[PDB]
DNA sequence: ATGGCAGAGCCCGGT
DNA sequence: TACCGGGCTCTGCCA
DNA sequence: ATGGCAGAGCCCGGT
DNA sequence: TACCGGGCTCTGCCA
């Protein structure tokens, strides 16, 4: 500045033009202005120059709109700078095609930042972390908001996860890191504050060892990190009190669980509801707890699996219930060879 | 999960 | 020259 | 015989 | 969440 000032006069406001109308011709305006009102209130917008740039990696015009529609903010983008961002995509993706498949699921992950720099620390980071591109290839589908994510960010949760599998006295910490990502490929878009408690429940809920807990956190616990605040706790003495009541052991309802935990998936009423369906029709507790994965069945096909069963002059109480959680085929398969062979 | 949300910072234009 | 602050953007957090 | 073989079931990972 | 099924394992049978 240095000379003077605007103009005090009731003035004709000034919006980009081409906007409404260039998106119309594709997108859902209604909805994008709810996501991304600022968007509109923009004027200079490269949704024009985005279109074709998007075209010639063989995008169609259908999708294209949906992007818009869903995130508002890449018409913000240049094309110098998303034919960078693609190429650093490239790397890992191997193919064109598959980077649409990605945006078309989660568009955020691409367009919520421009900053190429730190994406290019990420990619050449998480190998530095002893990832094959097959693996990063994983990250990237699943988990793409990974890439999208500070350096700092990442290498927090990274540090976390050597330190802790270190402080169980795990011999090698970034391999111990390598079998949580590959296991559980959204860990690197959660909050150590969430992890670190996931891991503190895993911890104080089962009485393992240092070794018995590393194991289990690479392996079936995985996913146990990525559950909300306080969900596994709950979900967990849930299960516990149904089967307490049951009249059940601290150390049976343990390894129930630790034998099979995705049972914490469960919503509370959906588990109650299908032991109670199970308990209903003569089946002991004792075994559901061995057999836990007979969970796996909607209760829809649990019920009419039983139903059948003991139609066809079966007893539950002395069968092998594995059964239920079965193929259609290997059911239906076993099914009959019990029917005649109850049938004598 | 991805979409919503919020705290912090930046672009930018107005005295 | 200095100083203000509106409003978008970015990053990370939640479920 | 013990090694080959087959029917049945289980582990486990992939939608 | 539900459901599938590939392929190893287990048990028992044969000569």
């Amino acid at each position: 500045f240095g000379v003077k000032c605007h103009n005090t006069d009731s003035e004709p406001l000034k919006n980009e033009d081409l906007l409404k109308n260039l998106l119309t011709m594709g997108v859902d305006i209604d909805m994008a202005r709810k996501r991304q009102p600022g968007v509109f209130h923009r004027m200079i917008t490269n949704e024009q120059d985005l279109k074709m740039f998007l075209l010639s990696k063989g995008a169609s015009k259908e999708v294209i709109a949906s992007i818009i529609s869903r995130y508002p903010r890449a018409i913000t983008r240049t094309p110098e700078n998303l034919s960078k961002r693609w190429d650093l995509w490239r790397k890992i993706v191997t193919s064109d095609l598959e980077i649409v498949n990605i945006l078309e699921r989660s568009p955020e992950s691409f367009f919520r930042s421009n900053n190429n720099l730190n994406l290019e620390n990420n990619i050449k980071f998480l190998y530095s972390v002893g990832l094959t591109r097959k693996c990063l290839c994983r990250l990237l589908t699943n988990a793409p908001r990974t890439f999208s994510n500070s350096l700092d960010l990442n290498k927090q949760m990274v540090e976390f996860l050597q330190a802790a599998g270190l402080s169980l006295g795990h011999n090698d910490p970034a391999d111990f890191v390598r079998k949580i990502i590959f296991k559980n490929p959204f860990i690197l878009i959660q909050s150590t504050k969430r992890v670190k408690a996931n891991i503190e429940f895993l911890r104080s809920t089962f009485n393992l060892n240092s070794e018995e807990l590393l194991v289990l956190i690479c392996g079936p616990g995985a996913e146990i990190l990525d559950l909300s605040n306080d969900y596994a706790r709950r979900s967990y003495a849930n299960i516990k009190e149904k089967l307490f009541s049951l009249g059940c052991t601290e150390e049976e309802v343990q390894k129930f669980v630790l034998s099979y935990p995705d049972v914490i998936f469960l919503a509370e009423k959906k588990f109650n509801d299908k032991i109670d369906c199970l308990m209903e029709e003569n089946i002991s507790i004792s075994q559901i707890i061995e057999n836990p994965r007979v969970l796996d069945s909607s209760i829809s096909t649990l019920k009419s699996r039983i139903k059948e069963l003991v139609n066809a002059g079966c007893n539950l109480s002395t069968l092998n219930i594995t059964l239920l959680s079965w193929s259609k085929k290997r059911y239906e398969a076993k099914l009959k060879k019990l029917s005649r062979f109850a049938h004598h």
